[PDB]
């Protein structure tokens, strides 16, 4: 472990799922296909959601490998590749990952760092009338 930063615990990541975490400078989503240690921690975030909504899609085998079917954009992202089905007009960033001890780490080579957004947080709907 040199430039490899820990993302999250493998166990905290539910099988068949994956969420984004603020990893140092970049948001990274961790696809966990099975209860194995081999997961996919890449930059797959939707700019309209700011979360791994593109990662919580349909994780299945498209041909030979593991692909994620986008629920919104529908393009088929190969997990470790990043390209979209055929035409990569929405390709994401795929960084390399290692598993130290039950925890997954990525090689943080910062490519494009942006400033955090100042969006109005979720507003509670106060009940109208009893």
């Amino acid at each position: 472990m040199s430039q490899w930063t820990t993302v999250c615990k493998l166990d905290d990541i539910l099988p068949g799922t994956g969420v984004c975490a603020l990893v140092e400078q970049q948001q990274i989503a961790v696809f966990r296909p099975r209860n194995d240690e081999q997961v996919y921690a890449i930059s797959n975030i939707d700019p309209f959601a700011q979360a791994s909504v593109l990662s919580r899609g349909i994780v299945a085998e498209h041909q030979d490998d593991l692909w994620v079917a986008s629920p919104l954009k529908k393009q088929h992202f190969r997990l470790y590749d990043g390209f979209c089905l055929e035409d990569g007009a929405y390709s994401v960033a795929a960084y390399d990952t290692q598993v130290t001890n039950g925890n997954v780490q990525i090689s943080i080579a910062d490519s494009d760092v942006a400033v955090d957004n100042s969006q109005p947080l979720p507003l509670e709907h106060h009940h109208h009338h009893h």
